[PDB]
């Protein structure tokens, strides 16, 4: 009985919502709020515990980029703060290998990070690893074949279609094939040995198209597009299906949740969030 957790987001100001969707019965749970409201964060799971990483607190009182790591235990319904990152990271990407959380790219004020760092839950310590070849904010991250892929984003001057690949054992980055479309704030995940890149922003318009990286052929190819255009969308996989949650379409903050079936190559709206939002962090446990 794994649930889809969504944490934080933005709608007029940065949000503190933690809510859990159940794809079996379609119910939404109302869990303990984040201690600090955050947008542009990322979510992940290690050892049955949900982690909220980075982001930014937009309010009427002002703006503050977050270096925070906070840990949620579904058994206790309690948020506990963890050791902070070396620097604040808004519009962050996150991935997990051997129960270690990688925090990739993002912004602090005018700075656009190429730097990367790794968290050890057993020691409660962050440590820097080799930096990315490109500065990326709004970067999508995916873990495949025990390698951490960084996909798309924004380097301060240009929106990016390029992508690169981290090698944990060698501690080095390597550029892979570039995407068909330029994407910042895309939903990036792994399903059936492929990296999917859904939606995002190309510089002009928000996108509904989805493309899929195959490792053997080393090529990106398009699959069925989403019903609604969206950037800054939450994304995850649950029982062999991709779920995209919310986002921004240039005018509206979406409450819509669409679900991809790779067998039929079709998207469909499975539920709606309790309110519309963009820039959420998502994970499953
Ligand atoms: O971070 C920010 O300074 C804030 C500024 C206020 C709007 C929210 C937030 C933002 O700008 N976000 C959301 C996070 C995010 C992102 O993070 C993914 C990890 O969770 C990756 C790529 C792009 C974005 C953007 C998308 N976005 C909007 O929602 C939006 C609304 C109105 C005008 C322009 C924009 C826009 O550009």
């Amino acid at each position: 009985g794994r649930l889809i957790y969504t944490a934080g987001g933005y709608f007029r100001q940065s949000l503190s919502y933690l809510e859990a969707y159940n794809p079996s019965d379609g119910t939404w749970l109302r869990l303990a709020d984040l201690q600090v409201p955050r947008s542009g964060l990322a979510g992940c799971v290690v050892g049955g515990l949900l982690y909220a990483v980075g982001g930014r607190n937009n309010s009427p009182d002002g703006n503050t980029d977050s270096s925070a790591l906070d840990c949620y235990n579904p058994m206790t319904n309690q948020w506990s703060p963890c050791a902070p990152m070396s620097v604040p990271r808004n519009r962050i990407g996150v991935g997990v290998i051997d129960g270690h959380i990688y925090a990739v790219g993002g912004s602090h004020g005018c700075i656009h990070h190429n730097s990367v760092e790794r968290y050890e839950p057993e020691r409660d310590e962050w440590h820097l690893v080799a930096p990315m070849l490109t500065r990326r904010i709004g970067v999508g991250v995916a873990v495949l074949n025990r390698l951490l892929y960084a996909v798309g984003g924004f380097d301060g001057t240009n929106r990016l279609n390029s992508a690169e690949c981290y090698y944990p054992e060698r501690n080095e980055w390597r550029m892979i094939t570039a995407m068909n479309t330029i994407r910042s704030g895309a939903g990036v995940c792994v399903l059936h040995n492929c990296i999917y890149a859904a939606g995002g922003y190309d510089g002009q318009d928000q996108l509904n198209s989805v493309e899929r990286y195959d490792v053997a052929t080393a090529t990106w190819t398009f699959v069925a597009p989403m019903k609604h255009r969206r950037s800054a969308l939450g994304i995850t996989v649950h029982q062999g299906r991709i779920y995209v949650l919310g986002g921004y379409d240039g005018h509206t903050f979406l409450d819509s949740v669409e679900c991809y079936d790779p067998d039929t190559d079709t998207w469909s709206e499975v539920t709606r969030m309790t309110s519309g939002r963009s820039g959420v962090g998502v994970a499953v446990t």
